[PDB]
């Protein structure tokens, strides 16, 4: 019946210490050994998902990474990228100048590294630590990044980010979307980002239907994929609307709710 499992990371696959429990690891490895393919889908850049994909041996089982909320779809075994929704290059200098004039740090990604002019900003380091990515500091952001980039973050105290968000929202209407993922992270992304849309594209490519998919998540940004999946699973720690939209409610992330759901469903 089911042929694909899609997992969010934070609040879902990982526990409160941001680790994959050995129960979740062994259950996910076993289900792949039985022929089920996995997808890790998250707002993180690709290399913030890579270590978890490696732990789950996804590079041996044709696993997919949907990084940047599905802005990229990458087969982690073949390394082939199927889908690339990235920022228009012309917006990047505008984002940089906005950060500069507001005395806030901007960062973006270049493979396994975060690129920024302020490696000593605690908010920049928070993004590096969550993703386990080294920081490459530069004194010339716009010349040292590699374009195109899938997103940038402007980071700082929430109070300082709100007006920057409110300005960029309208200034770059039609070119980007803006939202805060943590109070201190302003995400600057292309239009049309949605895990469910990217999943749809993935399914069309690998010849699966939505009825054949299990998707597991916890947050509002998981709602569309939980609705889209034939078997949408809310974590025990999920938001109430996500629970109401699900087909199945599992244990919390700290109680191995991912392993539990997979064992129960299969
Ligand atoms: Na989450």
């Amino acid at each position: 019946k089911y042929k694909l499992i899609v997992l969010d990371l934070d609040g879902t696959l990982t526990n409160s210490k941001k680790e994959i429990s050995s129960r979740n690891r062994e259950t996910l490895i076993r289900i792949q050994e039985q022929g089920i393919r996995l997808v890790l889908a998250s707002g993180r850049p690709t290399y913030g998902i890579v270590p978890l994909a490696n732990e789950l041996r996804m590079n041996e089982f044709g696993g997919f990474i949907l990084s940047y909320n599905g802005g990229e779809i990458i087969n982690w075994e073949s390394k082939e990228m199927m889908y690339e929704n990235v920022l228009p290059n012309e917006v990047v200098p505008v984002l940089y100048e906005c950060a500069r004039t507001n005395h806030l740090s901007i960062l973006t990604y270049d493979g396994a590294e975060i690129v920024t002019e302020n490696s000593l900003d605690p908010y920049v380091q928070k993004e590096a630590f969550l993703n386990k990515m080294a920081i490459r500091e530069t004194n010339d952001f716009l010349t040292d990044i590699t374009l195109p980039v899938a997103k940038c973050l402007i980071v700082g105290d929430a109070g300082k980010l709100i007006p920057v968000e409110s300005e960029l929202c309208i200034r770059l209407q039609g070119k980007i979307n803006v939202f805060r993922s943590e109070p201190y992270f302003l995400e600057l992304v292309p239009q049309g980002i949605d895990k469910a849309l990217s999943l749809s594209v993935l399914l069309e490519n690998i010849g699966m239907t939505r009825e054949e998919v299990i998707a597991i998540g916890d947050g509002y940004n998981d709602l569309s994929m939980i609705k889209f999946a034939g078997m949408g699973v809310a974590m025990g720690n999920a938001q109430e609307p996500v629970k109401k939209a699900a087909d199945y409610i599992t244990l919390t992330n700290d109680e191995d709710g991912v392993a539990e759901a997979i064992e129960r469903i299969f």
